[PDB]
């Protein structure tokens, strides 16, 4: 998907509650789920991702982020 079409996916979900310009991890898997739930199989590297992705450590990642995430869980 394009940035601008990830961008509308990462907003709707970060909207839920929180900071709205930022995912928490289980707003990430929600979001997976229900939008890419092809890239919630198999064995999952979405933990390693996301420790790495969230530098400052505070549970949540940005859009740059999320960009990130999606596209080297996918290969
Ligand atoms: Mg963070």
């Amino acid at each position: 998907k394009s940035p601008e079409e990830l961008k509308g996916i990462f907003e709707k979900y970060a909207a839920k509650e929180g900071d709205p310009n930022q995912l928490s991890k289980e707003e990430l898997k929600l979001l997976l789920q229900t939008e890419f739930p092809s890239l919630l199989k198999g064995p999952s590297t979405l933990d390693e991702l996301f420790e790495e992705l969230d530098k400052n450590g505070d549970g949540e990642v940005s859009f740059e982020e999320f960009q990130v995430l999606v596209k080297k869980i996918s290969q």
